[PDB]
């Protein structure tokens, strides 16, 4: 029943190379804002944090509308999450998935929420881009390690 709004956005001055993601968390126009900065990341993983953090924060079941215009994480959701878990999370040939750690993170996430997906695109809303100015500012100034990142 508990409705809520989530804002999310990566960003990486590299890739790879240090970045950092932005999000918004708004119930009843009350607001909640995340942000981190990893030293040597990439912006899908970014994106997808963004994502995860938000929605772990919630503390029961809800509605949420959740705005990315990440391309990497619309794919994951609404096509490639399928078939991992039901593989056991494996590739084209029985391999391991990239970025297994937050994909699951994210998988699980999700399935505490009815989630629905707004695929924008700078819908370019103002939440947005001040999550992206969150991940750039968090990107400018990284204080902790992406150790789920496998190098390359």
């Amino acid at each position: 029943l508990k409705q809520v709004e989530i804002f999310t956005d990566g960003s990486c001055l590299g890739n790879p190379g240090p970045g950092g993601y932005g999000a918004i968390l708004r119930y009843r126009g009350r607001e909640k804002t995340f942000s981190a900065g990893y030293t040597r990341t990439t912006n899908n993983r970014m994106a997808l944090m963004a994502a995860i953090v938000a929605l772990e924060a919630l503390k029961e079941h809800c509605e949420v509308i959740l705005s990315t215009d990440s391309q990497y994480v619309r794919q994951g959701i609404t096509q490639w999450i399928h078939n991992w878990k039901a593989r056991g999370w494996k590739t084209a040939d029985k391999k391991p998935v990239k970025n297994v750690d937050l994909w699951q993170r994210l998988d699980a996430a999700l399935g505490q929420h009815q989630i629905k997906w707004e695929w924008v695109k700078g819908a370019g809303h103002p939440e947005n881009e001040r999550c992206n100015e969150l991940a750039r500012a968090a990107a400018m100034n990284p204080t902790l390690e992406d150790t789920g990142y496998q190098v390359e």
